């Protein structure tokens, strides 16, 4: 009758508000999962790639942290992936991975998982493996602590299957940690001053400030400074109302592009994002001289990485909100020149399409209140053309740059508004390639009936002399979809598009809608 | 006009016969793949799971080490788990990504892989990212070095993208090394008067054994010891005719179950297999007083783990031949009694059937040099009593036990049979959950045409109290199947099982066969 | 025409890391060459000395500090003092030398394969740089780790051929938070905690004094009008120990804190881990009825405590404002100033008592003079005789390693000189410790530096093997390292010494024979 480490963990779970579990069990997760409590909800995923990202969309949607378990060793390593990009968007996971029996782990016998701790290494804030049962709790609490203090990110913990069935030490302390740091105000100050000295500022607002809940203070900061406001290139978060006047559109992603794009100002006030996001190489100054920087991020490797500037280290939320009460509302500061984009309609057409035409009727039919999640990088000048983020919390792209993150990382999102009683569909773009890295996540969202709409991008390659292992012949998506359950249809015009678009915005579970479109 | 890095590691990776790369291609991979040599072939998996299992499959099958190719730490990432299972393989892999370029790397740029090195371990023999481009032509022979070095296993390179273009120090120095050691002759020597004198003896032969292509070898010595014959449990390679008079079966996955197995013994003699590959947990004895054992294998760590015994390191083909040699003919040894398969028919049968009648039905028609592949671990049994492997190389499973393993191996497996210049059929026997994990690696099947059979149990439900996650319903396989290009059908019965396994071994093309089971 | 060298001494000339401790050695000759005149080499006969002697001169000097170590073997040899750099939270940029990319991968004589692991666990980051041309970068990224909170040591390992290098131009010249602040909004939550306690105890520990907090500390401590407890096994001192709030160091076992925190109803502990615990003794974190709030600089230190509500945040910051935010309590009958139990054992003739060394000491031991403390076995005499009444003025190991005190003792003195403060060091240390960094005291007499190093010599550290010291001549010791020496009789001449050593010029070494406990 005593309490076991089982009964304790889970107690402890349900006080922390830990009571979803995202994973693919497996035996040595079986004395774990064993008389899973009443009021917990296990998510399974068919494959462990999908179960990390899916618990990442969940724990970005629901502003909570969330639990992944993971089979021993391999299905760890399935997981790596998906790891990584949990890990570059420092969102709060728990993985936890069943480990051979304390009883026998020293013969290293069959799915043991020796040296654990080193696997997730080096994309985890902290890997352990308990000295003993009676400090699982502990050490669950000890997980939870250091996901959730500043910079958020994921953790691993591994324990052995025969800990949970040990007599607890009894009930499991419950803690509470810091979840911000603010900026040394002393240095904050010394940053505005910076600022009201500027003749000609930029403002850059990038995944931090829509991850701190921070968009209306963003606003209220841009616009008292009065400066352009860039995004980040490559958002994986949008932080910023895409439709503001002073908007100026996302940075490009080279050296010698961002310098150019920065040498008409003399002041550049990054917040809450990299310094900077660069993808390929084209080589230039990472910053043009006669143009000063001044960042501002809630994670110290981001500071500690950046080529040039003065930094500080806050939640880029309050750093905000105290920045418009530092900085002087700036005399006459000229509006900056509107972004323009190039619109012009591929409406009607029959398929195949253009990407421009797909987003344009995508355009037309959205939900306002939609999210839309986006894996397709050969369409991000459509996306951007056609649907700008108007809405905190509703955008959503891989944190690594690795794709397979949103199919499963859509599912989790639509969990989570479910669970935190938010009515919204989600529309994910996904190029062709992408889809099929981890396809096997549509099975959950036709499971729990979930109100995505996946409108995949078939032009037959994957988005890029002579290069091998670029062409996608001989998929036929929609018999993938089916045959996992979810609705689907191949379109054929962009009548079809809209009108499928129309009714799976309707329908009761999640839609994949395939659009066969041009290279 | 200078040869760059890029045409040297092309010319030595030719002179080495690593002209195949598994792989999925992306941004950081590109100054790779650019320029692929035209005798080279370039293998694609939808997903990097599937690549590094295929690999291992086509690694094993040939005999040969073979090169994956992915993308930086996403892709790295996503091949963790089949990585796990090849390191435990003993697969000589080649592992390489792409990296960022040196040029900006410092500063953590989109898609970097900091810390490259360290992400894979523990599980590889060797992890390393060149001081210098003018190196890596150096770093590929070396990973060759090792990886081909007894134990065999993976090894991982990392590449920054920058470095194939730079100028070359000179061809590329081609080295050979040993593949194999001998066991020190006094101890083998010591070991075989051992043996001489026990009085009721027992021989294991494991995966070892067929993986140093030892199947005659070890046959000779066990028909001259006139001991029974025990295979490994849970076997990832069959190393002993199944149908020999002095065969076994395979040991016991418990410490009880083994200790109560060879008590009847007076010396356990494990040449190839771990000592022991003990599953769930069962306590005993790891030896009952008055057994002793004997170890023999060809990788130090499995000797160094085992809890009990006399062990020594050697190559087990060269250890078998020799023993041979050196022990006595025994005096009038009675010869073991007869292993008998408890078999009673299940055919003929109506969907949905047991898992006996399916692999009976597989008996009947499975060609006589069929390979077969196994990733359905609540039929074992079936397949112990209906498909016994009587041939080299000709059973492969998991090397690590984690699934998704067995599709992917397979197309390796027929791969690189026709790059061998072999002609036979790949039957997979695969459950239904397991079947999902990689179910993309099908497609590539379909595009290489390859003379494959994959009969999935559909039983509804994991292989495993209250435990959530084991339930499989609404798949409906077959569309899934024929959405990668596959030929497909759902079997009704026994007799329609036989006539698409008859129709399916005629087809030029793989064919996946859904047979509804028994839960 | 401007080499990676050329650029990363300018780069460090700017940050200050003008000081350089280490041992040179052939793969660090091409960082050294045309070592600047403007620029300090300390040299250490041991790579454990240079590393520790950089922990103190840090520490003293509120300033990072760089250190030069030889490729795997030296890195190796300095592992043990990293271990106490790194939980004192010091920042110390580490380096070492590498073997040239040119051959490196044929893992050549003193190459350091896969170096970035060596230091691991022990260091905040790592790193080999992918080309010459970003050293100069990785340096400003190494003081960048090193700095921001919490603070801590950083490795890098530099291809020996990566300094003769065109440089890409001059190195950008960064400059980062040194401090984060509590959320305010959770700071006035744990306020309104502590306003609602009947009977809070507050433990300020040694993140408090490397914060500069002392003031701070004393203003909020006196506001409150709590019990002040120190940490157990303190590495610093943060609250005067002659203050009547001050109730001493918490016991150093759960049971023993278990019972120490039961009158109160609420810990408030800043700057000090939950809990420095040492030897076990079993019992509950925490007794019921009393709840714990925890401010911490380091995520590290809250993220481990077995129980407790807790903030990260710069403890200074912290303090000074929590001072502004609680209530002035009302009807103050202040807590008894401790008290004492002082009994004299002098005069006495050795081998003496600890208890007549420490009153000895006591009684000459200028003001304002550094303590360095290294005796496990002497701590309760410390704290009978030698209060700590400044800030800034008691050191000791981070990590309890012994080792440490005698080259952290050079480094806090070199410190004092670079920054202009006059006052002496006078380190305690017991006759075991003394020996594993003996050779420390060469750089001590090399510079002539005022540090009297007061050697416990009792001949040990049962039935446990190992614990006997016999057949040591320490005094000859000292003296063939260079350093003034004197075997102490008694008392009377302890004092004696004690006073010639505090008027000469360069270190002493004086060998007390005292009675073992
Ligand atoms: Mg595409
Ligand atoms: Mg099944
Ligand atoms: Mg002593």
């Amino acid at each position: 009758d005593q309490k076991t480490v089982h009964d304790v963990t889970y107690d402890l779970l349900r006080k922390l508000g830990l009571t979803t579990v995202f994973g693919n069990p497996g035996s040595t997760e079986e004395s774990f999962l064993r008389d899973f409590p009443e009021d917990f909800t296990y998510v399974l995923s068919l494959q462990e790639a999908s179960a990390l990202a899916m618990a990442d969309g969940f724990a970005q949607a629901t502003g909570k942290p969330a639990l992944v378990n993971l089979h021993t060793a391999a299905g760890t390593g399935n997981a790596m992936g998906s790891l990584v990009a949990a890990y570059r968007a420092n969102t709060p996971l728990i993985i936890t991975a069943g480990q051979q029996t304390r009883e026998m782990s020293v013969v290293d016998p069959y799915l043991n998982n020796p040296d654990a701790t080193t696997m997730p290494k080096p994309w985890v804030k902290w890997s352990y493996e308990p000295a003993r049962a009676e400090d699982v709790p502990a050490a669950f609490m000890q997980a939870y602590a250091v996901a959730m203090q500043p910079p958020m990110g994921p953790v691993f913990l591994s324990i052995p299957l025969d800990d949970w069935d040990k007599p607890a030490l009894g009930p499991a302390a419950v803690r509470s940690v810091s979840t911000r740091v603010a900026p040394d105000a002393e240095r904050l100050a010394q940053f505005a001053e910076r600022i009201n000295a500027a003749k000609h500022p930029m403002l850059v607002l990038g995944p931090e400030v829509d991850r701190a809940g921070a968009w209306d203070a963003g606003i209220e900061f841009a616009e008292k400074l009065g400066a352009p406001v860039h995004a980040s290139a490559l958002p994986d978060r949008m932080s910023f109302p895409e439709d503001h006047p002073l908007y100026a559109g996302p940075l490009p992603m080279t050296i010698a592009g961002v310098e150019q794009a920065v040498s008409a100002y003399d002041l550049v006030v990054v917040v809450g994002a990299e310094v900077f996001r660069y993808y390929p190489y084209v080589p230039g100054e990472y910053l043009p001289e006669g143009t000063d920087l001044l960042q501002i991020t809630a994670d110290p490797h981001r500071s500690a990485v950046a080529p040039v500037g003065d930094s500080l280290v806050g939640d880029v939320g309050i750093a905000l909100s105290r920045l418009t009460e530092l900085i002087d509302t700036p005399d006459d500061r000229v509006p900056p020149k509107p972004l323009v984009r190039q619109r012009h309609s591929d409406i009607p057409s029959t398929a195949p399409m253009t990407s421009n035409a797909v987003y344009e009727v995508l355009s037309n039919v959205k939900p306002d209140d939609a999210a839309v999640v986006m894996e397709s990088t050969s369409t991000m000048l459509d996306l951007f053309t056609w649907l700008p983020t108007t809405h905190p919390a509703s955008f959503f792209a891989t944190g690594s740059g690795g794709i397979g993150w949103g199919v499963p990382a859509a599912v989790g999102i639509a969990l989570g508004d479910r669970a935190r009683g938010v009515d919204r569909t989600v529309v994910a773009t996904i190029g062709d390639g992408s889809f099929q890295y981890s396809i096997q996540a549509i099975w959950t969202a036709a499971q729990h009936k979930l109100p995505i709409v996946f409108v995949v991008l078939r032009n037959g390659e994957y988005a890029i002399p002579n290069v091998p292992g670029l062409q996608l012949p001989g998929l036929d998506i929609s018999s993938i979809a089916a045959g996992f359950g979810c609705r689907t249809a191949t379109v054929e015009s962009t009548d079809m598009l809209e009108a499928e678009l129309k009714t799976a915005l309707q329908a009761d579970g999640p839609t994949v809608l395939v659009v066969p479109t041009l290279p």
